[PDB]
């Protein structure tokens, strides 16, 4: 075998089976060749900074991978050495796991991937029929299904949750049982196991929570019996709770804002409270207030620890939980303050509470027509006005530090005032009194002429197409962003209920097949759907 | 018949029309089938907020 570092662990039975020499493969089995030997060389490892060739490391999934089922069926089945179908990798992985891996949503990937994977479990089913492949999880947790989930495999998704096989003894490894079929209706169930509860980490966990490079996060919601929970999930109680939630904000964002509104105007705070009825109602509005921003307080930091985000990725996503966050950190440095004696804790208390109505956008998420905006403001605040920002400041400080440099003891004599007036140029602002007795007059109006003429005119205009680019590329993916906020929102309330009641089942404790491979008879929480197709 | 909310008034002619089974149909008119049966049932009655079969 190789022994270096890049090919190690490859050996004869490899090079045959990649090769696609079935007489050789033969021949190196009868010889007493080991068809579980792994290789494990950077070649053959999962990698990102080289090129590759990830297999899964046995000679099975290499088999597997590249489409070879006489060999396969070899493998398992000779006598002289059979291979262990459920053999993993130093990852973990398993054949399965291997086939999903090597997917990429192409169609005769699709294809002979999906036709590997059904053939690799029939027979698995019938050489071990209490084994059980699509329960084993690699070394990060992951089924096949989960990783195909993780990773975005839209084809092997489509195959996986609407599976039915037409074959008796191996009718148990369906998911998908069809009850009736009338002319253009028919009504079906879905096992629907380890998508709503799984106890380590279900499907539309996988799907919500990940990081938003998968490149079709928002059609794997589409696939049907998916978006079949979600809706059933949000019109039957979901849909209440979200809107409760939403007035009860509305309600502590009109008590915040009159506890402020009437705050009292004597120095060094606290204030001591006289024997009336505004100050008790002022103090409780003051109670509540405070009350509130520690609630999100304690929510934003129980969020960062159970997603443990990245910094890359930290305002990709997470960007309501920030400004949420950012909102009750405000709240708490104004409580400081106040008990601090200084009357600055005002200023603290006065953004909060601007940021407290802003994030009311928040809730126009899920509206299939209003969460459109709140999605405009996060895309253009987080990618065009941050980049664009250099170059601005770049002009900005260029051109004031040229007119302050020029200017001897007047107005614009100060890089304060001289930034502010160019930038209100910048806007449109100006006043452009040119009635002054300073020397260098010309200089002076060309720099400002050549600002406004680059500032006013060439960039802000350029900004301007930018944002309307991005405007204009995402109001037609609104039916897909609606679904994706309709999903996280389902899974947050589900999440936390602070009630201890998980009575979120969909359907009946139902029984499919009947029989097992052994004498029991499986129950498996069937989703019942029925859907409607005009072909032919 | 069937007799609940759904398949209600649905009897054989109806499954072998549907069927597309000639010979079905022939014999079962033959025997005395009612061709102006109503088949009212909620699977079978127009609506939108569930799906059928108009
Ligand atoms: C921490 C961040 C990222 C942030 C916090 C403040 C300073 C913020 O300005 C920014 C930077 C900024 C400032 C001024 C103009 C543009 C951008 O963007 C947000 C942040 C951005 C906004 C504007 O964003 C919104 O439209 C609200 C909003 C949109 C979409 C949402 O999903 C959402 O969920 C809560 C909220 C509101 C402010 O917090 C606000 O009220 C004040 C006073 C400034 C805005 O800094
Ligand atoms: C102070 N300089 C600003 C004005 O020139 C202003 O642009 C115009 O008058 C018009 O927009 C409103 O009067």
């Amino acid at each position: 075998s190789y022994t270096d570092s890049y090919y190690k662990g490859q050996t004869a039975l490899h090079i045959a089976i990649e090769r696609r020499n079935m007489t050789l493969v033969t021949l190196l089995v009868e010889n007493g060749a080991d068809v579980q030997a792994a290789a494990n060389g950077d070649f053959f490892k999962k990698t990102k900074g080289r090129p590759g060739f990830y297999f899964g490391e046995l000679p099975l999934s290499l088999a597997a991978c590249t489409n070879q089922l006489a060999i396969v069926k070899f493998l398992l089945q000779n006598s002289w050495q059979p291979a262990d179908i459920s053999a993993r990798d130093s990852v973990g992985n398993t054949v399965l796991h291997a086939l999903v891996e090597v997917a990429d949503n192409t169609v005769d990937n699709t294809k002979f991937v999906t036709s590997m994977y059904n053939e690799i479990l029939i027979l698995g089913a019938k050489l071990h029929p209490t084994l059980k492949l699509e329960e084993i999880t690699n070394r990060k947790g992951l089924t096949p299904l989960a990783l195909a989930a993780s990773s975005g495999k839209i084809g092997v998704l489509a195959y996986i949750l609407q599976r039915e096989i037409h074959e008796p003894e191996c009718r148990h490894l369906s998911r998908k049982f069809t009850e009736w079929a009338y002319g253009p209706v028919h009504s079906s169930l879905y096992d629907l196991s380890c998508i709503d509860t799984c106890e380590k980490n279900s499907v539309l966990e996988v799907i919500a929570y990940s990081s938003s490079e998968t490149p079709n996060r928002h059609d794997m919601l589409l696939v049907e019996p998916l978006n079949r929970l979600l809706q059933d999930k949000w019109d039957r109680f979901v849909k209440r709770i979200f809107y409760f939630n939403f007035f009860v904000y509305c309600l502590y964002m009109i008590i915040f804002t009159a506890a402020a509104y009437y705050r009292p105007v004597e120095g060094l705070p606290p204030y001591k409270l006289k024997n009336t009825v505004g100050d008790y109602f002022r103090v409780t509005g003051e109670i509540l207030s405070v009350s509130g921003g520690v609630y999100f307080f304690f929510r934003g930091i129980q969020y960062f620890l159970q997603r443990r985000p990245s910094l890359k990725s930290l305002f990709v996503d997470s960007y309501s939980e920030i400004l949420f966050f950012v909102q009750s950190l405000f709240m708490l440095v104004s409580v400081v303050l106040y008990f601090s004696q200084r009357k600055e804790y005002v200023a603290s208390m006065v953004f909060s509470l601007a940021m407290g109505w802003t994030n009311m956008l928040y809730y126009t998420r899920g509206f299939q027509q209003m969460g459109i905006y709140a999605v405009m403001i996060e895309k253009m605040i987080l990618r065009d006005l941050c980049r664009f920002m250099f170059v601005y400041l770049v002009f900005l400080f260029g051109f004031s530090t040229a007119v302050v440099t020029l200017i001897e003891d007047g107005k614009y004599n100060s890089l304060y005032s001289t930034c502010l007036e160019l930038f209100k140029f910048t806007i449109g602002m100006g006043d452009l009194e040119f009635t002054e007795n300073y020397d260098f007059k010309a200089v002076f109006i060309i720099l400002l002429l050549a600002y406004v003429i680059l500032t006013y005119i060439l960039l802000l205009n350029m900004l301007i197409a930018l944002m309307g680019e991005t405007v204009n590329k995402i109001a037609q993916e609104s039916k897909n962003i609606w679904k994706l906020q309709r999903a996280i929102t389902i899974l947050d309330t589900e999440k936390s209920f602070l009630k201890c009641m998980r009575k979120a089942f969909r359907s009946g404790k139902l029984l499919q097949v009947g029989f097992t491979p052994d004498g029991k008879d499986d129950y498996r929480w069937c989703f019942r759907v029925d859907e409607v197709n005009w072909t032919t």
